[PDB]
C-alpha cells in the first residue's frame, strides 16, 4: 500500500506515488522528477491531475506518452493555488526538471519536501529563507559520514583535462559515457566541449534531451555517430566486452577507448582524492569511475538541515530496515543538539 512518507498531512496531495493504483483520496498527484523509481506506473492512460514542472511534463507527453489535458506543469519560484492549497517548485539541483515542493497547509502548517536533491547554500537564498518550515520530507540517500564526494565543477575538471590530453596524444581515440537516465548531461557535454565534437547517441536517448530546455542543445547533439568522437552508451554497455564490440562497429575510424561511468559514492571515496584517480584498463580500452553526484553528501545534507531548523523530519530514502531508520534518527539528533534547535 502507499506508504505514508508518500502522503501529504491536511491534504488530498500525494508525492511519487503512481504505483499503487487510486490511492483513496487522493485529488492531485505531484511528481518531483523524472526518474523511473519516482513516476513508476504513469502512462497513457492515467487520468488523474499531475503536476511538475515543464521539463517534467515535456517529458511525460513525449516519452510516457500522457494525455495533455492532465499535465498541469508549473513555473517555479512562484506562488500557485492547487485544490485550494498555496505550493511552490523551487530548484532541487538534481537532474533537469527535478524539484522540491513547499506546501503552505490551511491549518499554518509549513511542509517542505525535497524529493532528490543535492543541497546547496544558494538554497538558503530562495523563496526558503521568507517563512519558518515545520517539517521536512528529505532525501537521506547519502546520510552517513562515510559519504564525501568532491564538487561537481572539480569533477568536470578532471574529466575535461584527462579528455583532452587522450585525444590531443591520439587523435583515433573514441571518447564513450554512459548513461541510464536523465542527470549527469554536464559531464558528455563538457567533454565535447573541449574537443570540438557535438555528443552521438541513439535516436531514443535524442529525443530524450531534446525535452531539457538546455539552451542551444541543437549545437550540441547529433544522431550522426560517424560525424562524433564522444558516444554516449547505456550504462550496461561500459565494460570491456560491451567497448571492444562498440569498437568493432566503428569500422577503423579509431584505435582506442577512453570510457566514463559517472556513479554516485564508491568506497574508493574514503581514502583517494579526484586527483589521484585511475582507470581500469585491458588493452586499448581505458574505464574511469569518476565520483559525479547530484545527491547531497553527508556534510551538504547537515549543513541545510541545521540552517532549515525544522521540528520534525520524515526520510525518504532506506527506510526499508530498522538499523538504517535508528542510525539516520540519531544523526538528526546530534544535529538538532549541536545547533540548539
Ligand atoms: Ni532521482
Amino acid at each position: 500500500t502507499c506508504p505514508f512518507y508518500k502522503k501529504i498531512p491536511g491534504t488530498g496531495f500525494t508525492v511519487d506515488a503512481f504505483q499503487y493504483g487510486v490511492v483513496e483520496g487522493c485529488t492531485a498527484y505531484f511528481l518531483t522528477h523524472f526518474h523511473s523509481d519516482h513516476y513508476a506506473g504513469l502512462s497513457k492512460h492515467f487520468t488523474f491531475p499531475v503536476y511538475c514542472s515543464e521539463i517534467t511534463g515535456n517529458l511525460l507527453k513525449n516519452k510516457l506518452h500522457v494525455q495533455e489535458q492532465y499535465i498541469h506543469p508549473l513555473p517555479l519560484d512562484t506562488e500557485c493555488i492547487v485544490n485550494g492549497v498555496k505550493v511552490v517548485l523551487l530548484d532541487a539541483n538534481h537532474c533537469p526538471g527535478a524539484v522540491m515542493i513547499l506546501f503552505y497547509l490551511p491549518n499554518g502548517t509549513v511542509i517542505l519536501h525535497t524529493g532528490d536533491f543535492r543541497a546547496d547554500p544558494s538554497m538558503e537564498r530562495s523563496l526558503l529563507a521568507d517563512q519558518k518550515v515545520h517539517m521536512l520530507y528529505l532525501d537521506t540517500t547519502y546520510c552517513s559520514p562515510e559519504y564525501t564526494f568532491p564538487s561537481q565543477q572539480e569533477v568536470i575538471r578532471f574529466a575535461i583535462n584527462t579528455a583532452f590530453e587522450a585525444v590531443t596524444l591520439n587523435p583515433h581515440a573514441l571518447v564513450v559515457c554512459g548513461t541510464y537516465s536523465i542527470g549527469k548531461e554536464k559531464v558528455f557535454l563538457a567533454i565535447a566541449d573541449v574537443l570540438g565534437s557535438k555528443v552521438g547517441m541513439s535516436q531514443e536517448k535524442y529525443k530524450t534531451l531534446q525535452c531539457l530546455n538546455i539552451p542551444e542543445i541543437n549545437s550540441l547533439i547529433t544522431t550522426d555517430m560517424c560525424s562524433s568522437l564522444v558516444h554516449l552508451l547505456p550504462m550496461m554497455q561500459i565494460n570491456f566486452k560491451g567497448l571492444q564490440s562498440h569498437l568493432k562497429k566503428c569500422g577503423g575510424k579509431y584505435n582506442q577507448i577512453l570510457a566514463f561511468r559517472p556513479t554516485g559514492w564508491t568506497h574508493s571515496n574514503k581514502f583517494t582524492r579526484i586527483a589521484d584517480v585511475i582507470p581500469q584498463t585491458k588493452g586499448n580500452i581505458s574505464i574511469y569511475g569518476i565520483p559525479y553526484s547530484e545527491h547531497s553528501s553527508y556534510l551538504e545534507m547537515k549543513r541545510f538541515v541545521q540552517w532549515l531548523k525544522p521540528q520534525k523530519i520524515i526520510p525518504t530514502v532506506n527506510v526499508g530496515t530498522w538499523k538504517s531508520r535508528s542510525t539516520m534518527e540519531k544523526y538528526f539528533r546530534e544535529w538538532k543538539l549541536e545547533a540548539g534547535y
